[PDB]
């Protein structure tokens, strides 16, 4: 239940000069609804009903979650490149909580890939068929870059079906399956929509960006995640849990860890871009702080717990945290009936 | 500095051999031969192909060189997968050395790359086309999920390549880049899960180890090899990009430290390949250790290397170290030290004119 957690989280947001901005409410509404509207429509179809099979309750509330990553952590991107990024990452997610084996469906990948013939596993029907719409919004490298990490995503999944920690003494597994399963390239590369950014003016300055936004980016969800987690768990395979099986390390030394390459990637995102173009950093900073907001308002971290427990306390840092916190919600608590409607179920049926 | 660290390369280097159990083996040099030709038999029949010859853009001479370090890099480290197995992979890590003499920008060719493999449509980039075109041949050895490995790692070398046409060390200050972009070309996954091809391990029943090892190979192998090769680039003003000159780039260290880094990697790396599995299933860590001697003799025999010189200068120096890395180095000679004329023939220039 340690309490480190916040002396972390405000050095967090401190480093990485967590402030307001000018996304407001009314905007973030306008893109949410449209992010989501957009969504809904297209797993609404009886193609994408027939193949995605997941519970309608949780399609639906994953739906919900990666509406509000993407519009809260690609602040800068058009709302079009907000829909599509939320199918592509929505599709991620679904794939994240499926049990359904896939090396009978992966047999003549290659094959079939090579081909041209529409590949046997259906997620992978459905997200190689869906994928221009995302590719559409960026150069060649950029693309690439996305293409390369929902592969490893995939992946990424296969491994974590079979629920490993990896062996006493392995100390590489841990990194190796959460750079696997981070999506840590797609969302760098994503981040640079050519109608934006000029893939070759600032190839030096996104390829930089693709490879320190990739640990920070999986390294903060870590943290973040991390209340929620050793109170309700079901025997899962976290990268802290991981650092403590293949590592042989205590549940704490594997916290420190993550929390010293949390602030230290935090740290080395400014002092790298702080003085570069003023665009990247814009992108770069916004992702940031919209990604903290997200993970602070999002139910599914549960963070509104650490808040209460907290409030009519008086410290250097819950102080601080809640300072934060309460600045997330004026942004970011918005109640889904605001953007969410109709629910996907109702425009399937229809 | 402008001074090699002689003791300090021959310190670690030991180190090295002893942690991974370096020793014989029932290898014979006919054995090797045998191999060595076979595969370089294959492979030179394949790029000697009018369509390769066409496509692939490289100086006879250099595929040639390239062609022969490559074989040797398989048959020496791939000891217990099939003759053909080592054909079809020495053609495959040879169209990845390849690239590496490409300076076209990928870019123009890239354009439309998700569209046209969508579509089953011949890529626009000639290294695609072949690559793509030949891959069925390597992974037909292979179970579905060590593949997959292949195909990401193959995809993600392409970009390693493509970012290092920017010959770019990374921003002062940018820690994650060097191992990033080393990753990026290391082909850790392809090499890690090309050791058990579907006829000698079931992808299934060893499938926490295969994962184990792949995680665990890709730095051992990447970094092995960036240690044997400090010596040649250590004074090659051409190579500028490395995972060291990068480490003294982006972390802003010495030259010194950023060598002291890798060593301590390469090192713990080694130990902990042991650790894990000295007691595993006894068909893995022996496909394993003979990856990592064959890996190690291979460096130490092949000319690109150039650590001949290394032990001509200590070949008589009465210290320590000194004597154990000749010792090691005249066992990897008795098995590694090949003539080309014993198994690299006809050249693939003559078989490609006949």
């Amino acid at each position: 239940p340690t309490e480190y957690f916040l002396n972390t989280t405000v050095r967090l947001l401190e480093y990485i000069r967590y402030r307001d901005s000018n996304y407001t409410r009314e905007e973030r509404i306008e893109n949410l609804h449209y992010a989501y509207n957009k969504a809904a429509h297209h797993f609404a179809q009886p193609r994408q009903q027939q193949l995605l099979k997941v519970d309608p309750k949780r399609l639906q509330a994953s739906l919900q979650t990666i509406v509000g990553m993407v519009v809260y952590s690609w602040a800068k991107v058009s709302k079009e490149c907000m829909a599509d990024l939320s199918i592509h990452y929505t599709y991620t997610l679904v794939l994240d909580d499926s049990k359904d084996d896939p090396y009978p469906t992966m047999v003549n990948y290659f094959d079939d890939l090579q081909a041209g013939r529409e590949q046997a596993h259906p997620w992978w029907a459905l997200v190689n068929e869906h994928f221009p719409n995302v590719l559409r919004h960026f150069g060649p490298f950029c693309s690439l870059n996305l293409i390369r990490s929902t592969l490893d995503f995939f992946e990424g999944c296969w491994i974590e079906q079979y629920n490993f920690g990896g062996f006493p003494g392995s100390h590489d597994y841990p990194q190796f399956l959460r750079r696997m399963n981070g999506l840590g390239h797609c969302v760098g590369a994503s981040l640079w929509p050519k109608e934006q950014f000029n893939e070759r003016s600032l190839f030096l300055e996104i390829t930089s960006a693709i490879a320190q936004m990739e640990n920070w980016m999986v390294w903060v969800n870590d943290l973040m995640s991390f209340y929620k987690e050793f109170d309700d768990e079901r025997d899962q395979i976290s990268l802290v849990k991981n650092y403590v099986v293949s590592d042989e390390i205590s549940l704490h030394e594997a916290l420190e860890k993550l929390t010293q390459d949390t602030l230290h990637s935090s740290k080395q995102m400014v002092a790298v871009f702080s003085d570069k173009d003023p665009q990247v950093m814009d992108t770069i900073e916004c992702f940031m702080h919209g990604y903290v907001t997200w993970h602070l308002c999002d139910r599914r971290y549960r963070l509104s717990e650490i808040y209460e427990k907290v409030k009519e306390e008086k410290t250097e840092d819950a102080q601080k945290f809640c300072k934060f916190y309460e600045q997330a919600a004026n942004v970011g608590a918005v109640s889904p009936s605001e953007w969410a409607y109709p629910p996907v179920a109702q425009l399937a049926n229809v």
